[PDB]
């Protein structure tokens, strides 16, 4: 199948084991911004759902299908690959919606749906939008989408901005310098210090931060889910040119994302920006191996290349240069294993 | 091999991947009670190592092998299945111990050793002692042990005691009651309440606690590593009969463990008891879904049954009754998915 | 029901209960203040005291110069009031008439009716109906003391109380209480506990929105108006969080010719023997600051001299709704 | 029925409304002394129950019937007049005991049983044993008892003893003197002081106390439920002669009670004495209007007469005199309206 060909089994097992927990669905559901914004988007665009056929990709508990039901959908196919699928069936039955919602256990790449749909709904966004690579299943599901059908969310924006955080940068060495001692219980650990430094810097940092550490307005990379194909997400090249608003040391790049629901009545935005209330996605920061000095007015240019890997995640490659000085720094990060710093 | 027939590919991959990180090694090493107590056990029993052949099962960073070298071992075979093996060899070289520590990459069930050993060392203890199932590899390694050789640790004591903690119980009940809502954003979730409670209470609670919450003297279950066979750890049946010292609600059972290093010069104990300084193992508590009332003088009897599973952990069944009244509780826990409650 | 009335009037026949009421200085002092400072509404007037008890209000009316006070009391306290009238040398002015105001015959119409008919949440005990019934003896230009009553409602957050009640219900969750499985009743137990209005006081900071007010004008209203009392509400949430229920209190106003005097049982005011009342939701509602919480509190009069209370509340922005039933006759007195 | 004939409608309605609440059943159930002693009494006398026909008078939640089922009864008729009867039916089914326990809604005086029973069980004890007059229903149920049938409880002991408690006594005047003031908001209340004193002294005081307030060994009055007839409980005359152990002022009589379960295997006692752990019955004290001075060695003689009233309670008449001095005191108390003093 399409899913299995792009994912090591070991990862998929863990992934769907993870989403089989009611506690995780609860964790997502209790994020008021998320759930409220999806509900707001679906109900305020009721003309996009009333008497329509809907597909819920990865329905989990089923919450979005029930929202689609509130909006008047004629028939909702709710596909779910984890065991959560049975619980969804339970909720469908207990909410007297069996005539309207059909739970389909399995992967959307592998199940067969009987008819074309007017609209697809889903919540496939991970850290940095793309983590978990579920966006590809979302795009894959358009094989069941009627031409001129719609996608909720309709588009996704990834934002990048350079940041300064001396303490975060210093933290890595403070942790790694554990190994820089000649007699830990009589053992010289120092030979592993460089390896420890490298290991820490390959971890993207998941947490939030004060927006005051940001040194330039973000660069935006847009995925239009109506236009994009699954293959578009295998290699994501995000060039950037930052016009520095502040003078100082740039320690790395900060990441967050927005998604938009573009309905017939209105467009509704779900934002994970550090200027907005915190969500369960937080934000993500990728350090440069070496800080770059920049003056306000200078340009910081380079590339963030996201390469999809077989663990349902991405290898992140960042190259940055201060154009005015030629000072250069890069980093390569493994997004499947982020460091959760939030407290 | 013995390891692969009894272990899922997915679980083993994540396990040995997990232990491939220097940061996790740093976390274990920075547990001073653990590391210091091991070093104390090995050095104070230097005669059990002097000019001896040693096997270190799962050497990780190699720290125990270095202790064995400090104590005068002539040759140490250090077996390690994760990529950490590469790092351990780096340390063996930078510490000029190549003539004495031989790193052998691979699983102890699969590698070939050149000779039998006089003593086996390892740190195979997990949560509730048994989690991760490394004790089976530790016991499996005895095929390389000479007829009158020794094991460090030599024995392991599991301790059980009932506790009262209304707040923890109500905490979990508070979490589970989310699924009690009849109108979460208009959706009746209640049909799943029972499912939510089951899932939450199946999580052993990992943390520490004040000893005064204990309602009776602990019961001890001893595993003798010198005599026990690997197969013995597939199904562990722990009967218990507590003589209640205090009247009140028993909300569940608390678990911790001791291990002993029985050397020629001394017996050295490593304890994770709540009366002792905290370790990275903390303590473990298994909640009853419903508490049992008992009076001082009553006896609380039952069985704790541990079933080894394919995810390198245990299915826990706890059945307990207040003998005088017939008040009974039965519970099942999934040790692989614990609740980390500390700070 | 005869059964309810017997207990009611036996309860009010005890001197200790009168003492308990009298020793509420806010109540007694505020009543006295309302009557004396509007003394011209009583001076040389005819008064009816509905449910006079010990007679204290009739005595206030006498102090204000009333020419004649008919003090109606159905409990045996009526006999104690007459003792006080004699020992206070007011036989020429206070006439105790034992019996129910619905059943006695009065010699003349009155200029003003006084009474203390307020129960928990104002309406408990359904004595307001007797008060309004008594208006048959009221002159066209007559007055009522109190004249109006305001019921105040506000959403509140109080996790401690909610878990307190759930902890109690959790008893019925046991699969083996002395070997007996009680759990099949847990749903019934929760329902019962959560049907208890909680009588006590609280810190005003638990309130999550400015209160909503429902006013009953005793001068205008009919007895019949009180069998079904429908109180709609729309709260504009000031704080984000879990709404665990609705808090209730009441004010009454004595609108006299000289001044208006207010008696308040609000949590911002000194405590009275009425405290305040809270109705818990079985499931709390999450609301954000700025959201709207709308719904209805419906009071249906029953034959046990009280009301069946249905509270339905909804967060308008999410559709999260909670429904609840309270038996006002059996409250939980939490105050200590 | 005999029940409707001895109780005003108003009282019975309130009584059975009161007992229709689960919280009330719960409070009785959570009295461990009570519930546990009944369970012990029934299980330890299993030969009095195994394959027998049982009558449970006023089963409430049904708990005693379930104890009888545990002891092996072939059949239990569980009679209950409040709406609790319904909830009892639910528990019998959910506990898979419909073939052995038959819930019979109604008053034991009014329902019909299909057959005679071997043993009657009940918990009919009120304050000072006799309050609520349920013992008459219990004795009435003997119309269904086989000759040589048994009753659990089998006997009831009411204990009386003189006590000294100056503070309790003074409390009464402190409370009544509220009315002894010439200008309560301008009103002279004093004419009612005597009535207030009266009202307070007519209330039996419910609470517990230090046994050291007792001034003589108690006198015991026994009801043998096997022999007694309903009518025996309408008028209960308890003569007493106390031999004073301590010198001082006697302020009244303290009351408590025991019941005994006289089975074929053993006798089990349920005691509410102030020397025993507290129960929901506490103890009861009836004050004398005027205290009596007694010397150690003096005799305090008199009568406690309990007269049943239609409010399902008793009018208590107590007359006592110190024989050596002739000083005399009386009190008339209404057990229906006690003062709950316990704090
Ligand atoms: C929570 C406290 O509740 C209260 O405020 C009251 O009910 C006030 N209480 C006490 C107030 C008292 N007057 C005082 O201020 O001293 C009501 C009194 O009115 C009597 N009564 C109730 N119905 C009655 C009826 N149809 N006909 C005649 N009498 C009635 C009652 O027997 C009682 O004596
Ligand atoms: N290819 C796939 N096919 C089906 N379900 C999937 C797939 N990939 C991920 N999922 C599920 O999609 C869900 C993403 S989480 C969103 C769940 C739910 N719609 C909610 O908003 O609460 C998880 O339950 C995953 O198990
Ligand atoms: N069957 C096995 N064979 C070899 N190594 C193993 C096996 N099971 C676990 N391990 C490794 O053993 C280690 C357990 S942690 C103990 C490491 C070291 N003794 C120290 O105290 O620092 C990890 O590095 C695991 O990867
Ligand atoms: N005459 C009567 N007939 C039937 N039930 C009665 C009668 N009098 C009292 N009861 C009930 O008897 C119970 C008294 S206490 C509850 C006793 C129960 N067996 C237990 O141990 O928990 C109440 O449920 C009353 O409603």
């Amino acid at each position: 199948s399409v899913f299995s060909e792009r994912t090591e089994e070991s990862s998929a097992v863990q992934y769907f084991q993870f989403y089989g927990y009611l506690s995780q669905q609860q964790n997502m559901m209790q994020d008021y911004v998320r759930t409220g914004t999806y509900q707001r988007a679906i109900l305020q665009n009721h003309t996009d759902f009333k008497d329509k056929i809907v597909l819920d990709v990865g329905c989990g508990s089923g919450i979005l299908s029930f929202f689609a039901a509130q909006a008047g959908a004629r028939k909702i196919y709710a596909v779910e690959a984890s065991t959560m699928a049975q619980h969804a069936e339970v909720l469908v039955k207990s909410n007297n919606l069996t005539d309207r919602i059909v739970v389909i256990p399995g992967k959307v790449e592998e199940v067969s749906l009987p008819e074309q749909v007017d609209i697809i709904i889903s919540e496939p966004m991970g850290y940095m939008l793309f983590n978990e690579r579920m966006l590809e299943s979302y795009l894959h599901a358009k094989k069941y989408l009627k031409p001129s059908g719609n996608m909720f969310p309709t588009i996704g924006d990834v934002h990048l901005a350079p940041f300064t955080d001396e303490q975060l940068y210093m933290e890595q060495f403070t942790k790694a310098n554990f190994w820089y001692q000649p007699s830990f219980h009589g053992v010289d650990l120092s030979a592993l210090r460089g390896a420890a430094v490298d290991e820490y810097f390959r971890q993207p940092v998941v947490d939030t931060f004060d927006i005051r550490i940001l040194m330039a307005k973000s660069v935006k990379y847009t995925v239009n889910f109506l236009e994009a194909k699954e293959g578009d997400l295998h290699r994501i090249e995000i060039p950037f040119k930052f016009h520095m608003l502040h003078s100082g040391l740039v320690h790395g790049l900060a990441f967050w994302f927005d998604v938009a629901f573009i309905g017939s009545i209105m467009t509704v935005w779900l934002s994970t920006a550090p200027t907005e209330p915190l969500t369960h996605w937080y934000q993500v920061r990728c350090l440069f191996q070496s800080p770059l000095f920049a003056k306000a007015g200078d340009t910081l240019s380079g590339t963030c290349l996201l390469i999809a890997n077989k663990r349902q995640s991405y290898d992140i490659s960042i190259v940055a240069q201060v154009d005015q000085t030629g000072s250069k720094s890069s980093n390569l990060l493994d997004l499947k294993n982020p460091f959760f710093r939030y407290t």
